[PDB]
């Protein structure tokens, strides 16, 4: 009867109808400030992220084993794994059917650099975290630039191919992707819903300080690895980081990273749109 | 890139790693008779088959929920499924890198269409199975057409793209796909046991039996308890015995391969097709 | 040493030691109002009642697998299916060989058809919950009339028997079967927690939900699970509400406690019928 | 439609689909010679009694637990034990529905009468079971009498009422209760589905022998109590009440039950077509 | 290079903790009498500090308790295979550094008292397993034993360095009652509050109050729980109360405190050690 | 004095179990050199049974075996808390007992060689619980200390009653690792592959793990300590293909050979030789 596509997408539909999710959006508007892409052909690079977007989201609450998405059960908790992973592979390659709209010989070529990009990202945060394999602080920013940086560089450099504009933003998107991960990292174990990274047993930008910082202990990664839900533990792991100065040494790599950002910012002419956001994320770091 | 992709394919390999599976290609290689595509580019569509079907089957035991492929423990049994979806994941974007190879501009657009086939029919056969409601004959006929028929499309599409063979196939591609799923749907309960009678899957013969007797609700119940108890599995195939499925089964896949001989014929004939359907038969 | 009753009977007299609401007791009670029995046979007849509906009791916390009834722990914990089973079923026939004492030539004829009515309800209720194929509001009305009218048809039925009010009681009796199921299915879901999510059965609410949104499958994959998951239940409980299945339960109680009043005045007038309606009705209110 | 009959019988169409002795009807047919009942009313008994009998075993399969009869898959195995308890209590109720036919008085009380009688042999067997405490041979042929001679006192005695017959068939139906369930006791130990009773944990005539003849030994008690599917334990549990002679006491009682069987169906009368009937079941302790 | 890092680093993580040191500063003030030579003492306080710490690693898993001084117990971090190893690694560096002392005796004295202080913890361990609850004379005569083992360990290998041959023995069991009969007393007199109950061990208090109502089974019932639960362990207190138990132990402390008073003035005086007690026996009034 | 039962409970249950006293077996053969007296050879044996035994209620519970000798594990019957303080207390016990031998050097002997065992045990947890593999050479040479420790201690204490005055360390520890190796074969070839499940670091299992680098699948097996048989029965085939297990082989054959070379440069041990031959017999 034709319905088979409402039926398969109701996961995809289930996360969509939950609240949040406003960042994805606000870069591809704010951007568009230098690239001034056409509103058509703008409609639909802002569709295709926002599918490829959440159809990560779908698979990222599965890799994580998160609980717990926006205060709402995971989509898999109620679907089932069998039903979101097929249905969030299903809203890929609508992605790529809706690109090749586009009608751009390289819209296609873009598509899958920046695709592979994105899955060497959670290939390694999953290889990582699942072999107890620590990452160094060099590492962690590289694939991080892979793992974030995948969604930014399709949909800034999607938009690239229709402006007139040749100037090379891929510093600041750079830098930027460094500025969400790092801050979205310090946010989770700071301010139930209470250390979601210390339960899921990821190396956050500030275990990984502490790791490093205390070679001659061992606590960091015990803790990591119990994956626990106990939250007197939590409580103590918290304290241990404040203690070792992790929290002081994220803020002062954000404090430095933002300070690229605006000097970067300058240099392409000003995005004054995108300064505001800036401000506005940096005002918690 | 630096090795950071031999990380990433260690599930991937692993699959390869394990014996037999070389059917799919057997097929596509047979009808190299009438396609005839050059052999440097036809090495590009044979392998991407290999990698698009192995990297299906890495996401088909985590959907079957199955324990163990050709003996040996699933991809996921060893390496956890955050890491083999992902390997999975990312196998299909290096088929797509692949792809683009050809050079050919509608390869794109062929992969595209084939592959969003292949997930609506995995889609209906995960959807009746984990929400309980039974298909009927024809909605069954017509997913396996899109299931099993995607890969199978894909790579004779690819072929096709580069063969002077103008004359049209599909009519015995569809007839050859369904005769794949029905063998295997018979042979997996009529012969470790009786796989499909424990994940709770909706096979051919199952199929017959819950339209049969419309009273009924015995084989409903048992494949709703996705039962290792091997007194049910075998009660469970004697009731579909009794009922007649196999004798429905068996009457259909016989039917199947005539009409396969017919369609090889008006394509001229074959003589390596034939003999390998002819072999794939043996088991009725 | 004749103590062998003892010992049949000892499931079936723990479960009469708790407490309870004898809710069935009032309405009978109650409707002596109009049916003015002679207190012997209504003794023999409300003794009747008592025994098979603990007998069936026993029964359901098996079929609706509970953890426990009353917030104690559920018969067959303590002494094992089996003596259960067979206690209950024993005392069944005690109620067949108490019905005879009567001594009137229709009191078995209508204690083997009540009975009859009863198990079609259990037993749809059954076919339902454990072949996964909800019910239309109409079908799940209709076999409440059943399983709950079974022991109300069957206590003021006898008593008529002896009565000289001819009057017609059927339809007062169907509307307080409704009032009663459907009151303890929104009390279930509305206030350890949620018994009703876990054993997976279609309640009045739930059963709301699933004919008013088609397209949606949340309540239908969560009744699935039969899970004891706080969180997934707490998310239910939320979807019940927005999609208004609350909202349309309560209007469907008050259309039901008016009508109840409505018959009580046709019948003559009842204060000690009315106070009862009254004070359940405070609950949704 | 009113079809809801089918769907709630399920199971025990189920359990009638399968293969039987049909021994509840043999007597039945048998004891007629003597009591010779209008083929209107033997048709309703026929019905009722059937029913009752195979009602009781979807109940027994759960309270002994089993996990095979005849040889197929458990009732409760396939449809679940809710669907299979409702069904099972449904037909009871059915089967007083049938009995309120005939138009007797004594009907329903004798049906009751009978009915509280074999719950109370299943409550006993029950509780000594599950409470681990073996009955005496003369406790056990008590309780035995109450179990089946329950639904064996409904067939006869619903037939005696619309029967000239005056003489006294109870002395018979004793003798012949016990005949049954000892010889499925011997028949159980003596032959998948191997020892049947012994996993089920109960306590048959021969296993009730060996805990009485040897006071000393805790064995019996401590293989009963495992309620094991191990075969080579059983294998074992065989052997050793050979050892202490508990299936030599099995065929001297039941040798001594048929013979009891001629002479009370003597003083009967006679009856050829019963005899057939017996002389048959003996060939297996001879 | 050298492992022995590695193998104390859940020994090290206990150090850290804040504890007060009041074995070192008892041991210490009987030096007045014993004048022990500045370089043997150093050794002895190494040895009994050492042990002692050790000691409580163990006795955390014994006495099964869930946090430490406020901070997640040693084993809960590690595991109970490194703690375990980790701790008994402490003990024999310990009969290491008593062998330095050069002299005959300290090892047989170390055996004898180390033997006299498992004696003490292996009857704790038992009572409080087999749910029997020990007299008040066998409650304090194990005290002696479990708390009394690193006292007379540690003043007995000072006095072989001192020529002060006058008995200490009845003031040192003086001194190790009046500690653990103050340490039960404030555990539930009252942040981790009362987790002698939930631990189940048998104090001073609940001793009493034990044999005081022998008709009683109040606080056997609580023990037996093991109950992290606020509102028991609130009541639990409110009953030692009425019955008494909380007088009885004062006045239990007040005569010990006494009793150290009259047998310090024996030995000569000591005003670092009357100080002391003064201070600690604040903890009553 | 009733104490003593109370406290010695768990071990005198751990005693009681039958098992081949191999270490006293030894304790026993290094005798035909050393020529111990009788009164202080019966205190020295006495003083190792006990902390083997001992140290054996410990191990159960950090290796988190459910087994020991085919029977349930000491904590298993009497808690953890009661099993943990008895086996320290056998400790001490054995240090009372020492001081019997009334000779100067006992007790500075026993500390260093008790010392050395907690460091071995002490590694042994480190790398299974913080998940790091140790090398051939690390294995080996913490090994020494493990199995090493009570060897040392029993033969150490003989020496100082005996007139032998010649070296055995080096075949102490060629008989150390020699006994560790094949128990660790023994254990993943012939209550199955409890190595596997307790997820500890074996001498076939490092192997297969430096033999393949960029492979991880035996790595992952040992972190899930899997019950499961399939993922364990595949784990063999693995270290079988591998060739981990003729690795192992060739290495106790490397020891079988060097155990007689060297006890023929001590001038010869009937007793012990016999004893090797025997224990050897396992691989071949």
């Amino acid at each position: 009867q034709e319905t088979v596509q409402r039926i398969l997408l109701e996961p995809y539909k289930y996360l969509l109808q939950l609240p949040g999710k406003q960042v994805r959006t606000k870069l591809s508007q704010a951007f568009n400030h230098w690239l001034k892409v056409p509103e058509d052909k703008l409609q639909i690079i802002i569709e295709v992220t926002e599918m490829l977007h959440n159809a990560s989201l779908l698979i990222d609450d599965i890799e994580d084993n998160s609980k717990l998405r926006r205060g709402f059960p995971v989509a898999h908790s109620i679907y089932g794994i069998p039903s979101v992973i097929n249905s969030a592979n299903y809203v890929y390659f609508l992605g790529l059917e809706k690109v090749l709209t586009l009608d751009h010989q390289d819209a296609v070529k873009l598509f899958t650099r920046q695709l592979l990009e994105l899955h060497q990202g959670q290939g390694l945060d999953i290889y990582w975290r699942d072999n107890y394999t620590c990452p160094t602080e060099e590492e962690y920013k590289a694939m991080v630039l892979q793992k974030t940086g995948g969604l930014f560089g399709l949909a800034v450099g999607l938009m690239q191919l229709f402006s007139d504009y040749k100037e090379d933003l891929k510093p600041l998107l750079n830098t930027l992707g460094l500025f969400f991960q790092i801050r979205y990292d310090y946010a989770n174990l700071h301010s139930k819903s209470f250390c979601e990274d210390l339960t899921e047993g990821k190396f956050s930008f500030p275990t990984i300080h502490a790791i490093w910082s205390r070679p001659e202990s061992t606590q960091v990664q015990n803790i990591l690895r119990q994956r626990t839900e106990n939250i007197d533990i939590k409580k103590y792991c918290v304290h241990y980081l404040e203690d070792v100065g992790s929290f002081e040494y994220t803020r002062n790599t954000l404090k430095e990273l933002e300070a690229k950002a605006y000097k970067q910012i300058d240099a392409r002419g000003g995005n004054p749109e995108l300064v505001a956001l800036v401000k506005h994320l940096s005002k918690m770091f």
